[PDB]
């Protein structure tokens, strides 16, 4: 059985050298592949195994030389498969790619950081191999920038990093597949431990094989496109995985780094340096499956999960807390708490004596936690309770109070060191996660509020709020918000939508405030959009209303935004309600859909500038919320510089970022990866506050203004002006199939009869990411760089200066370069050859030419001769995914030809040992998991 | 001025000079912990207190080095001059330091590397963990003995090792202080990882100090002398600690070794290679706090704990079990289970779909486990439930069936590798721990059954069951078991004791059979003692009666025992009821109390031989139960040879041994220690079954018979014939205080005969004298050397080639290492009348004489010449124990004698004096005595 010998050779040929000396990646991939193929042979036979192996080898050869004959060989083998074999080949390559991801994670987590590889400037911050850890970030602040330790500590207390978890654009993988990937991960890790006994290594190998098989033999589809509750259950797995234990870990690391620059204090245990907000169950923009009851469900479920974890933590806390010396205050509370009726610790002690006061108060807290979970479960499954809300914790201060009393008492008696053990960790978990783990954001279009108000104004015989000018709207809204009479009653004609909006507000009002983050207005354009939501919030009896966050999507909206926000601050009611804090959302991906990526990038930098001017004029603490698609939305290293790149004083101690679904596994599945994520967000925010990026030279801004004009011209002329574009888009791309399939819970368009305009941004990016072409990400960059080079050769020297010294520009170009690394025009041409009308082929040929030109221009701007010349580790990792993703591409393209065209009969082969829709879904989820994030 | 660290480094390095390997980091560990502890002591009670404590430790270490009595005089001088507050803090301090020494010991043993080049090639290698045979090396069977692997596999399938957890003779330390000891051990371990970053090392250092202080600031007294339920709760900590996870780990390792000798199968998941029995809540011998309700309590509690652990484990199982292809039988069972109402996993899935059949059956099992815990908690807390018995698992096969269905189904579809993961671990845990984790044994005196039958015969006007000869008793008991009429009713004059015995039988009758192991008759002497218990079991309507196990204590009982068992097998009713299985219990410590240690050891070897003869004559599978005090009761390595030492065919695939309380932490607190415990028990059993120790040469037998006669004579002449022995014992030893304080129960059942064996051993272990273990050996070896110049060469032959004799001598040698006559003399000087002084003097001479004689027999010039690692660890504990001894002796003089005024010193710094307010003796003297007792106890661990 010497077949294992071949795959080592093809792997070593795919990535030639070693990117370090702990570079064990090719070994890891070879081992996983060998064990997996042995499993495939043992489950489906020697013939199936030989076919799959020949396919992988061919794919490796293609990713080597990019010879199209290799692709035709792949096609020949794949078409000759009846759907039965097609499912097994597609499934198999999916799992193989997943294993490659696992090895990637292990390599990254245990790679040794090389201190002699730092150059000393900001470029070091674009890779995990050279980024500044927390303590290096401190020394930089204290050395170069002359900031005192006191100032660093004070800045830290007041800083908040808020990570927002979003429902996966496709597969938010089963809560069980995290677990299996974990076991494979850990087995791989220990097999290479330089301290392993032979029998331990044997049992580890058997566990590895057993779990690879365990993953290959579970189905990946069926049932419902899981209900929002199910997808939310999946999203919360990472709290069990790493974050719950990981947060006190990281915060204690902050304590140590502080001591090493002379600060004796710890970060206060009630300071919110870390926060988690979620969209799962709250985003309704173009997603009707998210009902008011869905939101109530994910809220109560969240409070349940939190109560369980606090409950199980407090028992180890209770064993720890066996001291007897205590405060007079704590002694009082213990003798008081002793006056009551101890059922949840009979296995531990018959009862708790008053000679163990901490155990008394903590056992009471354990009881209240129990009653909290039971009440939440009752309301979720029934609608009423019987658990008195007074027998539970209903707000965070009731919970923090006894714990803080313990900490005070322990410190009084000279027992602070015990306090900084399990007790401090526990307080830090309470303050970070609260009673809900996450705080749900709500999102809805502005137009739906227009509808609700139009029915309100029609029912009151005032006219139609939709016909009114923006100023008439503003005036009416102001008068009502200033007044004291309610607005409407049960007597109100409600369409299903209008009832949906009002009912959403009612459920928000029926739940504790600590469950909710922000109310987000999609397609916001004018101050009346924010005022609308504020009034609807008030007249629906929301006691403590949510902060309203406008989301400026289109480009014109972005130009009009700073006037709009200034106008909002100049109105007394909004100024008095916000309390000196205002949050605005920008959608890098959305704006990109409107006007191409380059113009959306430069416009967002400028718009953030003007917003900060306004927020300083009127004295509010502005917080920019970064939607899906940005530079700060990438995985790992690059985030560190993306954050540092943002315009000065747009962060101001409060960073709110979306952790895209495609990146969350890579960023939180493993102890080390999670630590370094929390670390680089915390450290980068802190540095950017005291060391803002350079301000751009005027010639740079003038140049980018030109390039923005040309780029939007090209992008809009191709995507919107070309009359035969959308026909091509529906042929050369699986957009229609994605819309009809059970992949995402969302409809792809806002009006089924509309063009590219009504198509949502997420399907736009996905459709072209499946074909390894990525047109939405780079289109426009070509004609911009071309235009300025022809106007004068010396502008290329200016662009290269910009790439070398202006962080913003470097991170924009870098993202593009990375997306090109995941691109292959050859595969796009194969989709063309099978799926596109012959008279439409030159269209594709021309666009691919545009591709190659833009790539050449991007490489020249970054001063590179190869893509990702600066990040060879990332280059290696992606080149290794390429070999599986390509097979999933060819399979997808022929499956499309077969699905769309029942007139394409193929000479099948005999079925291969112990249906086209399922194969297509597999190739989609696979390529999706392989390409991860682009734009 | 913090160069006190140089002082403790120098004293430590003098205490243990060399290296016993090169991964020998023990003195490093001890210095590091001690330094952090002393700094904490200074920051809590002041610089002066810290300097006092450090000076005391240095003096103690210098003493354990050169044994100069001046050092003892210095320690005493400082200790008498402390007011009770400072005496409490000094005593507590040294207790905690000794504990830290034990933790460092455990880490060093767990990570010491076994040296393959150090094996000598014979059985002596089996007396230390550093050279013993692992599972696979016990390959030995295949080489030397030419046994086929198939025969080894069959032997292993049928082998059962039954470890019995017993209540601690003193402090089975709070489930809370064990935990802190765990955090300290782990912190120590990770500080020495060769890949740890500087920030990691800083945070680990602070975590260690934090937990040392946290342990120092917990009280070690107060509350109740814990109820038997509390002691049982504490005893069950080790299942959560290591054993629950440890059993599937060990069994899988067995699987690997079997693969490594060519066997393709695994050990069947339902074969009981490991079992755990318990006495906590069932031994009532001289312990009236153990009531019927106590037994009902610990039974129900155990079933609760088991249900909780299965419940939490089965959720990881449910996530794992996401397969879809399955057996036809399993698909059926899944569709069947789908017809019902999914509450215990709303956080995981809204409900479980039928395309995940395994998850369906497993979710049902999770439901049934939940209801089992709730019903047990209800019965314990009320007396009734409302949980239908049909919704819980009441016997183990109900539980096993659906899991086995999953395993079968998974194997059907070629998913055996998935089956051999979390599912196999779960099946193995089910089979090993069952629904109770442990099985409770019950124990009671024979005389207490005699009372019950005597009141019965008096109530029926037949005579007094007490007056009847052993054969008249036998006769009546036989006719009654043959009969069909019940024996008694509510109309029966019951003393309080008799009500206790009958009520215990009724409670046994009310509980499931999986809860109970064996009924053990203390002071068994004759078959009528067993027949009484069988008859009481039947007439109290115990549906499935317990197996009855006689415990033959005294020497004459041991000679008479095989006659009794032969007569018992020769009775038709008993022969058919036992079903070919008989378990007999020996108490190495009890027999030791009767006739000296040597005579009890040899007599126990011979009596086991004769019992094997009887069991073959009548075809019964005999099972010997080793009570406390044995060679097989030691910690770690030595156990391996002790088991191998047993007489041929006395084990026969069924080993039952007592895990003494003082040893349990050393054997089960840490992952590796647990693995090697289970491994040496399993491997020793398997090997001894197929490779019996050599049979003894006839001259060795005759020689040991002689020595036993002399030794018993000396021992009894001192302990029972000297009229002033009992007077001395109450002066030179804290026996009266041990009984009068709060530890244990009742020591007397009169003189030393009515004194229980455990307080007998304890009293003389506190004063580092150990008279019960060695008394008699001196005069025996002296007698045989004078009888003939050559007998010493024969004894040395025995020590080198007869495993039994080697392990007896070896245990003695270890006990002497924990001995020090100087300290005993100090106890004399402070506590014993002057006209009694020569008595102790003469006794001490025997000690020294016996020591020299043991040394010559073992071919040694120093104690423990063969086990320098153990010598090092003991040498190191002794430096704390000695200070605790002096403190104890002066505290005794102060307690017994209110006319002993001492020039006290000014109180040091901030109090512990006021945690015992209702004390009849001085403010801090009671607690100080208790502290020294618990301390010295934890320092000397096991002797005899
Ligand atoms: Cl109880
Ligand atoms: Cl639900």
């Amino acid at each position: 059985l010497e077949k294992m010998a071949s795959i080592d050779v093809h792997l070593r040929q795919l990535v030639p050298g070693k990117v370090s000396e702990d570079d064990k990646l090719v070994e890891y991939d070879a081992l996983l592949l060998d064990r997996f193929l042995d499993i495939l042979q043992d489950l489906h036979g020697e013939d199936l195994r030989e076919t799959v192996q020949e396919l992988y080898e061919h794919s490796a050869e293609y990713e080597g030389k990019h010879e199209p004959k290799k692709l035709e060989e792949l096609g020949s083998v794949l078409t000759s498969l009846d759907p039965g074999d097609s499912i097994v080949i597609a499934k198999a390559f999916s799992h193989m790619l997943n294993l490659a991801n696992l090895a990637e994670e292990v390599q990254i987590a245990y790679r040794r950081r090389i201190k002699k590889l730092k150059k000393g400037d900001f470029v070091d911050e674009s890779s995990a191999t050279t980024e500044s850890d927390l303590e290096e970030t401190f020394k930089k602040l204290v050395g170069d920038l002359n900031k005192s330790p006191e100032e660093i500590f004070d800045a830290l207390k007041n800083q908040t990093v808020d990570l927002v978890l979003t429902a996966h654009p496709t597969q938010s993988v089963r809560r069980s597949l995290l677990q299996k990937h974990g076991r494979i991960r850990d087995c791989l890790a220990q097999l290479y431990a330089k301290d392993i006994t032979p029998d331990d290594k044997q049992e580890l190998d058997e566990a590895l094989q057993r779990e690879i098989q365990a993953a290959f033999r579970t189905d990946e589809i069926k049932r419902t496109p899981p209900t929002p509750q199910d997808e939310m259950r999946a999203g919360m797995s990472y709290f069990h995985e790493t974050i719950w234990k990981g947060v006190p870990k990281f915060l204690r690391r902050v304590d140590t780094a502080l001591k090493n620059i002379g600060i004796e204090e710890r970060v206060p245990y009630n300071a919110p340096l870390i926060q988690f907000s979620s969209w799962m169950g709250g985003d309704r923009d173009g997603n009707p499956r998210v009902t008011p009851e869905v939101t109530r469900d994910v809220c109560l479920l969240a409070r349940m999960m939190a109560a369980t974890m606090y409950f199980n933590q407090i028992e180890d806390l209770m064993f720890e807390m066996s001291m007897w010396r205590c405060n007079d205050e704590l002694r009082a509370r213990a003798d008081e708490v002793h006056a009551n009726s101890a059922k949840h610790y009979i296995e531990f002690w018959k009862s708790i004596p008053t000679t163990e006061p901490y155990r008394v108060i903590l056992g009471d807290v354990r009881d209240k936690l129990y009653h909290t979970r039971e009440r939440a479960h009752q309301l979720l499954s029934n609608g009423h309770s019987d658990v008195p809300v007074e027998a539970t914790f209903i707000n965070l201060e009731q919970f923090l109070e006894p714990l803080e009393l313990c900490y005070r008492s322990l410190c009084s008696c000279g027992d602070r060191p015990i306090a900084d053990g399990s007790l401090l960790d526990f307080l830090r978990q309470v303050s970070t996660f609260g009673l809900s783990l996450v705080r749900l954001d709500i999102r809805q279009e502005s137009d739906r509020h227009t509808d609700v108000l139009d029915a309100i104004t029609t029912h009151l015989d005032i006219g139609s709020y939709r016909e009114w000018s923006e100023e008439r709207r503003q005036e009416w809204l102001l008068s009502e918000l200033s007044g004291k009479r309610p607005l409407f009653g049960s007597d109100l004609p409600k369409t299903e939508e209008i009832a949906d909006v009002l009912d959403t507000f009612h459920v928000i009002a029926e739940l504790p405030a600590d469950s909710f983050g922000a109310y987000i207005i999609s397609m916001a354009t004018a101050p009346s959009d924010v005022l609308a939501v504020e009034l609807l919030q008030r007249e629906c009896r929301v006691k403590q209303p949510l902060r309203v966050v406008p989301l400026f999507e289109k480009l014109a909206d972005l130009e009009a935004a700073p006037a709009a926000v200034a106008r909002l601050f100049s109105v007394d009611w909004y100024k008095n309600r916000i309390n000196g804090k205002q949050e605005v959302m920008i959608g890098y991906s959305d704006s990109g859909k409107d006007a191409g990526r380059l113009s959306a990038a430069w416009q967002l930098y400028k718009a953030q500038e003007e917003l900060v001017k306004v927020a300083k004029e009127y004295g509010v603490k502005l917080t920019m919320f970064h939607g899906r698609g940005g530079t700060v939305g990438r995985g790992g290293g690059p985030t560190h510089l993306a954050i540092l790149s943002q315009p000065p004083d747009t962060i101001n101690g409060s960073l709110r970022v979306t952790v895209q679904g495609e990146v969350i596994e890579q960023s939180f599945s493993e102890e080390h990866l999670c630590f370094r994520t929390l670390q680089r967000f915390t450290a980068a925010t802190l540095e950017h506050g005291m060391r803002p990026p350079i301000s751009p030279k005027p010639e740079w801004r003038a140049l980018l203004d030109e390039m923005a004009v040309v780029a939007t011209e090209e992008y809009r002329s191709v995507v919107f002006q070309e009359p035969r574009f959308v026909e091509y888009f529906r042929l050369a791309t699986p957009e229609l199939e994605y819309g009809r399939m059970n992949i995402g819970s969302r409809p792809s368009k806002r009006k089924p009869s509309g063009g590219i305009e009504s198509l949502r941004a997420i399907p736009w990016i996905f459709a072209w990411t499946q074909t390894r072409f990525h047109l939405p990400v780079w289109l426009g960059f070509g004609s911009a760089i071309r235009h300025v080079i022809e106007k004068d050769v010396r502008n290329l020297h200016m662009l290269q200066d910009m790439y070398q010294h202006w962080p913003f520009f470097r991170v924009t170009i870098d993202l593009i370069e990375m997306v090109f690394a995941k691109g292959d025009p050859g595969i796009a041409a194969l989709y063309d050859k099978l799926l596109v009308s012959e008279e439409l082929w030159p269209f594709g040929e021309k666009l691919r030419a545009n591709f190659e030109e833009t790539k050449k221009l991007i490489l020249q701007t970054a001063g590179h001769k190869d893509l990702l010349e600066g990040d060879p580790y990332l280059k290696q990792r992606l080149r290794l995914r390429d070999s599986y993703i390509t097979t999933l591409n060819v399979c997808q393209a022929y499956t499309l030809k077969r699905i769309r065209d029942p007139s394409y009969h193929v000479t099948l082969r005999p079925h291969i040992s112990k249906g086209l829709e399922d194969t297509l879904i597999l190739t989609m989820k696979g390529i999706a998991a392989g390409l991860q994030n682009t734009g």
